[PDB]
């Protein structure tokens, strides 16, 4: 069985529990912390392609209101994000499994971009989830993992400064 894991949960639950941010910039910022993907279960022999996006993990925009984040009474279908294809893709299983597959590189923005970049709305909520997709072979295949520990908001500027903080103490 194909086993799926987040490295460095102990971390991730920190700024959840605060409510995580991700700045987004018109030219693409990296995340900290990191999304890193512990995977076991592979065909060591076998090709895939690691991609990553982003759902929106509710339709409301959301507003840091004396110390605390709220959504909105007019949400809105949200258009579903891009997909960031990790760097190293496509891969043999060996490869995937022999560190943690992780997407250092990957630059959320809130601009249609020249590509690479990951456009998300400001100020909405976001899901991050990975496909992990069996290429080359007669059998296509798609296994998918959400990270709810690495839910955040995307914002132009950090809100809560307790996140400010965390970010550079553990960076
Ligand atoms: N999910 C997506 S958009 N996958 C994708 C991305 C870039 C090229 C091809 C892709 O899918 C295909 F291989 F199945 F066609």
């Amino acid at each position: 069985e194909l086993r799926v894991g987040l490295e460095e949960s102990e971390l991730w639950l920190r700024f959840k529990e605060l409510t995580n941010e991700m700045i987004v910039t018109k030219n693409g910022r990296r995340m900290f912390p990191v999304l890193k993907v512990n995977v076991s279960g592979l065909d060591p022999n076998a090709m895939y392609s690691f991609l990553l996006d982003f759902v929106a993990a509710d339709n409301h925009r959301w507003k840091y209101v004396n110390g605390e984040w709220v959504p909105g009474g007019k949400p809105e279908p949200q258009a579903p994000s891009c997909v960031y294809i990790h760097p190293d893709s496509p891969n043999f299983g060996a490869h995937w499994m022999k560190a943690p597959v992780s997407f250092s590189k990957v630059k959320l923005t809130n601009k249609l971009n020249g590509g690479g970049q990951i456009m998300l709305n400001s100020l909405h909520k976001y899901e991050p989830r990975i496909h992990i997709v069996r290429v080359g072979g007669p059998q296509r295949m798609i296994t998918s993992h959400c990270f709810p520990e690495t839910q955040f908001i995307a914002v132009t500027a950090y809100q809560n400064e307790e996140i400010t903080a965390l970010k550079i103490k553990y960076n």
